[PDB]
């Protein structure tokens, strides 16, 4: 069970915004990462998994055959219907080659999801976009259309017979899409750190607070951690980890662990406004090895600075191969504004996971 998955197709570049030449969500992000990971000689480390689109039936596992066939109906339309369209959602652009890839986007991680659970690769990361932890059951947002993570849950619960998958969100952005899917699912464990600032920071959702625990028989299997303070380091994401994801990843006991490895938390981010060193993202990976038997899958979802996101997934693919941890800049003690999100998600969290109560 030794090597480590890469997924990369020209598909992933081959879309892009019509109507602005200056979208963040450009072909210019997986292809500085692909040039950034072959300079840095770890591309050529990896086993290289070739993608495939996903099937209607994959799709149907979270979405609905109407919204799915709406976007089927994105291709053959002129601009003028892709913006029209497009308007019907927040945060969205589309083009003729948009479905195509977002299809190649969500089978990339299912081809790693097979290769690790069949113990083929000890782990995998896919290199691809559209990202996906905003799209929901009917509706395109935040430049996602599929949910990428939320389909590879569903199938390898359904395909690989697993029963508890674990879902880490590092991405800025709370993936709401991948929370609502989930909401009362107690077999898929959403861990979501994002910026939040009571609100004010974008999807400004109530339910992107810690309160959101899920429901029903889901309660206590969504765990979100709200940051309100802009310039969040790395010493922030190490304790959140070690005091709340971890000690619960250990408790739940999943069979697969999916990353929405996004970036924009990283340092230069135009969007995340985090403080967060590319190295931080080595020591995360590597606490996430220890769980499942190191069954780890990321997939791309946000970052936009082009140096940062690339430097971000170097130094996740290092811990991927085995490398050793990197010396951190920052410091490893959490500031306040952090300590005060970790200890109200804490409490939102503390009936329902004994490895809390303390
Ligand atoms: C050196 C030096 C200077 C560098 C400074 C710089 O260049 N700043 C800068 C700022 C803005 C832009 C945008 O064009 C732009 C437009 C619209 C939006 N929409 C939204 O925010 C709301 C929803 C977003 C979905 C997020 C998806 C995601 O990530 N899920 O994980 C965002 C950005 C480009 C550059
Ligand atoms: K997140
Ligand atoms: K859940
Ligand atoms: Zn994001």
């Amino acid at each position: 069970m030794t090597g480590t998955g890469l997924v990369y197709v020209d598909a992933f570049t081959r879309f892009h915004c019509l109507w602005d030449a200056s979208h963040p969500e450009c072909p210019a992000r997986v292809s500085t990462v692909m040039e950034m990971l072959e300079t840095e000689g770890l591309l050529g480390r990896c086993v290289q998994v070739e993608a495939r689109a996903v099937t209607e039936d994959e799709l149907l596992l979270v979405h609905t055959k109407e919204y799915v066939e709406l976007m089927k109906s994105t291709q053959n339309m002129t601009e003028e219907e892709l913006k029209t369209l497009a308007e019907k959602y927040d945060s969205v652009y589309l083009h003729p080659g948009f479905f195509s890839s977002a299809c190649l986007s969500v089978g990339s991680v299912l081809q790693l999801v097979d290769k690790v659970m069949t113990s083929q690769l000890r782990n995998g990361f896919s290199i691809n976009r559209p990202p996906g932890h905003h799209a929901q059951a009917d509706k395109m947002n935040g430049f996602c259309m599929f949910n990428n993570l939320a389909i590879a849950a569903r199938y390898a619960q359904k395909r690989h017979r697993v029963q508890r998958v674990l879902i880490v969100d590092w991405d800025v952005h709370h993936g709401q899409g991948i929370q609502y899917i989930f909401e009362e699912d107690p077999s898929v464990l959403y861990f979501s750190v994002h910026r939040y600032e009571d609100g004010s920071f974008w999807p400004h959702l109530k339910e992107s607070d810690s309160s959101s625990v899920g429901s029903g028989a889901g309660q206590g299997y969504n765990i979100n951690l709200p940051w309100n303070k802009v310039g969040m380091e790395s010493g922030d994401y190490i304790t959140a980890f070690q005091q709340l994801l971890l000690p619960v990843a250990y408790e739940f006991q999943p069979q697969l662990v999916l990353v929405a490895a996004g970036f924009d938390a990283v340092i230069g981010d135009p969007l995340g406004g985090m403080q967060v060193s590319p190295e931080c993202f080595s020591i995360l990976t590597h606490m996430l090895k220890g769980v499942a038997q190191g069954r780890l899958v990321l997939a791309l979802e946000g970052g936009y600075n082009l140096q940062s996101t690339a430097e971000g997934v170097c130094a996740s693919m290092r811990s991927l191969l085995g490398d050793p941890c990197p010396h951190l800049p920052s410091s490893g003690a959490p500031c306040e504004s952090a300590l005060k999100s970790i200890s109200k998600t804490i409490s939102d969290l503390y009936p329902f996971w004994k490895s809390l109560q303390t």
